[PDB]
C-alpha cells in the first residue's frame, strides 16, 4: 500500500495540475513528491503498453525516464478508485523558478544563461524521446539549490509529439503563441519555443511580457529592464509572429547571447550561495 510505503508532509501546492505533497519514502528516508490527481479532471488519458488507461503524464514520464537530472523523475504510481497518484522525486533544498524570481527580481544574464541552457537541454531530452510538455513556463522549473541544476515538472497539460496540427491545449494561456490564440492550432516545436521565449523575457526582466490576448497577437515586445542587445535579439527571434520564422533548438544553443554558460556547480557557487 502507498500508506505504509510513504510518509506525508505539508502539501507543496495544489490547482489545475491537482495535490501535490511533499513525503518521505520510509524504506530509505529518501524526499518525495506525492502527486494526486482527479479522474474526472484528467485532460489527456495514455495507454501503457500493457493496455491499461492512465493519465498521459505516466506515459510521458516513462518516456523520459533515464540518469538525465534535467526532467523530474517518476518513482512508482498508483491507481484508486476515483484518482491517481503519482510518486516523484523530490530535490532538496528546492525552489521553483516562479518563487526564485519573486524573491530575487530579474535576473543576472549570467545566471538567465545557466538557467536558460539547462532548460533547452531538458525540453531537447523530451522531443528527442518524443515527448512534448506544453507548460514550460517558471512554476513548473525546479531549482536544485545545492548543486545548481534545473528541473521540469508537470507533465499533466503534455502529449506525444507528433508532426501534425495540434487543436488541443491546456497548458497556460500567458505562455501560448498567437496561432493557438487567433486559430485554435500549433505545431509542437515552434510553439514550445514561443513558451521558451516568454520564459527568457520573464527571467531577465522579472515578469512576463504580454498579460493579454491582443498583445500576445501583436506580439510587440517591449523591455522593462535593462537588457543586451543579443539577449533581446534571442528573445524577439523565439517570439516571432509567424511560428516557421521561429529559432530551432539547434539555433538557440548557438546564437551568440548562449556563449559560455556556466557549469551547474559553478552557478550554485557564484549565485545560489
Ligand atoms: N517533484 C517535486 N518536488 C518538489 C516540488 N514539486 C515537485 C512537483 O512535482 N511539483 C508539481 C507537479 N505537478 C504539478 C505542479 C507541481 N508544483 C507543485 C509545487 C509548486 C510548483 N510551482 C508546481
Amino acid at each position: 500500500p502507498l500508506e505504509s510505503q510513504y510518509q506525508v508532509g505539508p502539501l507543496l501546492g495544489s490547482g489545475g495540475f491537482g495535490s501535490v505533497y511533499s513525503g518521505i519514502r520510509v524504506s530509505d528516508n529518501l524526499p518525495v513528491a506525492i502527486k494526486h490527481v482527479e479522474k474526472d479532471r484528467i485532460s489527456d488519458w495514455g495507454e501503457l503498453p500493457n493496455g491499461t488507461r492512465v493519465p498521459m503524464e505516466v506515459v510521458l514520464l516513462k518516456k523520459v525516464s533515464s540518469g538525465f537530472s534535467g526532467v523530474i523523475r517518476l518513482l512508482d504510481w498508483f491507481e484508486r478508485p476515483d484518482s491517481f497518484v503519482l510518486i516523484l522525486e523530490r530535490p532538496e533544498p528546492v525552489q521553483d523558478l516562479f518563487d526564485f524570481i519573486t524573491e530575487r527580481g530579474a535576473l543576472q544574464e549570467e545566471l538567465a544563461r545557466s538557467f536558460f541552457w539547462q532548460v533547452l537541454e531538458a525540453v531537447r531530452h523530451c522531443h528527442n524521446c518524443g515527448v512534448l510538455h506544453r507548460d514550460i513556463k517558471d512554476e513548473n522549473i525546479l531549482i536544485d539549490l545545492n548543486r545548481g541544476e534545473l528541473k521540469l515538472i508537470d507533465f499533466g497539460s503534455g502529449a506525444l509529439l507528433k508532426d501534425t496540427v495540434y487543436t488541443d491545449f491546456d497548458g497556460t494561456r500567458v505562455y501560448s503563441p498567437p496561432e493557438w490564440i487567433r486559430y485554435h492550432r500549433y505545431h509542437g516545436r515552434s510553439a514550445a519555443v514561443w513558451s521558451l521565449g516568454i520564459l527568457l523575457y520573464d527571467m531577465v526582466c522579472g515578469d512576463i511580457p504580454f498579460e493579454h490576448d491582443e498583445e500576445i497577437i501583436r506580439g510587440q515586445v517591449f523591455f522593462r529592464q535593462r537588457v543586451s542587445s543579443e539577449c533581446q535579439h534571442l528573445i524577439r527571434w523565439c517570439l516571432a509572429l509567424r511560428p516557421s520564422d521561429r529559432p530551432t533548438f539547434e539555433e538557440i544553443q548557438n546564437h551568440p547571447w548562449m556563449q559560455d554558460v556556466l557549469l551547474p556547480q559553478e552557478t550554485a557557487e557564484i549565485h545560489l550561495h
